[PDB]
């Protein structure tokens, strides 16, 4: 399956923070959207996920233009999303965090949701945290719960907004292995970072964004030799 954004644009108070951005991510690849803080990476995700109204552009899955669908209807079409900052429910257990999403899985019985919650906890190595409150977890543990919670919806694409932020060095390694596993599972993974070299290594290809504009696309090796990328990071 293919997720495509075309000619996205967004302005705040007359300032165009995203302008004419197009990108695509297919099942089974990790695609980066990388660039400085304030370049418009999150705004682009917001428009793809449906969180803020776009000023221009289209969001498409395969042959379906879903531009008019709100966030939760786009989710049913397969779009998953990891917010940039904490989004775990801070005073709900890890288990109840998973069940907040598993409760919308109409394809599952009571027992099957419990099974699926248990499988997700094993898969993401959080089963020792079942009754722990979200607030009581480290940044890395919270991150694993947040990713498991998005997967409870069974998305086809997952947009990871700076998944390494606020996570200690050891947990970063674990999140990287999670990302590879999500890709091996058939998800198209779109990931943002401002630290280009580190995240670039885990991408099959990446778009580079600067001041709301796409300036380059390529494999990591092409990006690191791209003259437009270079004249931006002089
Ligand atoms: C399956 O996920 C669902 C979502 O559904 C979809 N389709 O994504 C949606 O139903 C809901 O989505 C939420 C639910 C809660 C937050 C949430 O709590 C977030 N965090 C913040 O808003 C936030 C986090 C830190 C921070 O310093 C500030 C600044 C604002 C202040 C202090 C007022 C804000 C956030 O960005 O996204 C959130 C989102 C996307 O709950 C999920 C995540 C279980
Ligand atoms: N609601 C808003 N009102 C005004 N400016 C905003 C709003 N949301 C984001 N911005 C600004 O738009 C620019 C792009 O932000 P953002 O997409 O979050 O960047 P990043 O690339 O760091 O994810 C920044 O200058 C940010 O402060
Ligand atoms: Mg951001």
């Amino acid at each position: 399956a293919t997720l495509t954004a075309k000619n996205l644009a967004k302005a705040y108070k007359g300032r165009r923070v995203v302008e004419d951005v197009s990108l695509t991510v297919n099942s089974g690849e990790i695609v980066g959207l990388l660039g400085p803080n304030g370049a418009g990476k999150t705004t682009t995700f917001y428009m793809v996920v449906g969180i803020v109204p776009r000023d221009a552009g289209n969001i498409i899955i395969d042959d379906d233009d879903i531009s008019l669908l709100p966030l939760h209807a786009r989710a049913r079409r397969g779009i998953g999303y990891l917010p940039q900052e904490a989004s775990i429910f801070r005073r709900l257990s890890v288990y109840d965090n998973l069940m907040a999403v598993l409760q919308i899985r109409d394809d599952l019985s009571a027992e099957q949701r419990e099974d699926r919650a248990n499988e997700l906890m094993e898969e993401f190595h959080i089963e020792h945290l079942r009754d722990s409150m979200g607030q009581s977890l480290s940044g890395g543990e919270r991150r694993r719960v947040e990713i498991a919670r998005a997967l409870a919806a069974n998305p086809k694409f997952i947009l990871l907004d700076e998944p390494f932020a606020g996570v200690d060095p050891i947990s970063v390694i674990d999140i990287k292995r999670i990302i590879e596993h999500l890709r091996d599972s058939g998800l198209g993974v779109l990931i943002t970072d401002h630290n280009v070299r580190e995240t670039l290594a885990v991408c099959e290809r990446a778009y580079i964004v600067s001041q709301g504009h796409l300036i380059a696309h390529g494999t990591p090796t092409e990006i690191l030799q791209d003259e437009h990328v270079k004249r931006v990071y002089l």
